[PDB]
């Protein structure tokens, strides 16, 4: 196809929630090979940027400084932010997935590592009205971390994008406009 079905589930997402506007700074979480940032830059334009992130390598595109490395690392958190600098963020994205074992009791513990890591950088780097999408899945662990994204964001929706596979037991939460 054209494009992946990671590209469509989050064309869908800006279909329904509107998250990105011309000129943003954006954050992107487990980018490889792609598909978010291509498709955040058609809607931020030339005169926006991304800073993304993937333990795998992935062809660079203009607009996007990507860093290669384990987010799991406190190291590799730096050297990201020292990409944003100064500019504000408006939307810190996230798509991690970790290696699944196939085993749910070992699966969803890592994956739910990572969307906690991933909001401890949003609580760090988003700025005020901002918004944060992570893909979680439906599980343990899913109604605390749903909560705690409530409680620091006004609106907060659960979607389901229909490009997103049925058999799959993933979901992407969907949070504006952070809280002071
Ligand atoms: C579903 S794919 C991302 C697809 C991407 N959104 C796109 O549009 O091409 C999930 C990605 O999470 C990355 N990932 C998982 N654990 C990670 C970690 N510790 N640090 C960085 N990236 C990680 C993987 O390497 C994998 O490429
Ligand atoms: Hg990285
Ligand atoms: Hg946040």
């Amino acid at each position: 196809g054209l494009r992946s079905r990671a590209w469509f589930k989050l064309d869908e997402i800006q279909q329904s929630d509107k998250l990105f506007k011309p000129g943003m700074t954006v954050v992107d979480l487990g980018a490889a090979p792609g598909g978010w940032s291509q498709y955040v830059v058609t809607q931020i334009g030339g005169k926006g940027r991304i800073i993304a992130c993937d333990l795998l390598p992935m062809d660079p595109i203009v607009g996007v400084d990507f860093l290669q490395g384990d987010f799991r690392d406190e190291l590799v958190m730096k050297a990201l932010l020292e990409r944003v600098g100064d500019s504000k963020v408006q939307v810190v994205m996230s798509d991690m997935a970790p290696n699944m074992s196939g085993t749910p009791a070992v699966d969803i513990p890592r994956a739910m590592y990572l969307v906690e890591l991933a909001l401890e950088m949003c609580r760090d780097v988003l700025a005020p009205g901002g918004s944060f999408v992570v893909k979680v899945f439906q599980g343990e662990g899913f109604d605390e971390y749903l909560r705690e994204i409530r409680s620091l964001f006004t609106k907060v929706k659960v979607r389901k994008p229909d490009s997103s596979r049925a058999r799959s037991r993933e979901v992407y939460i969907v949070a504006t406009g952070r809280k002071p």
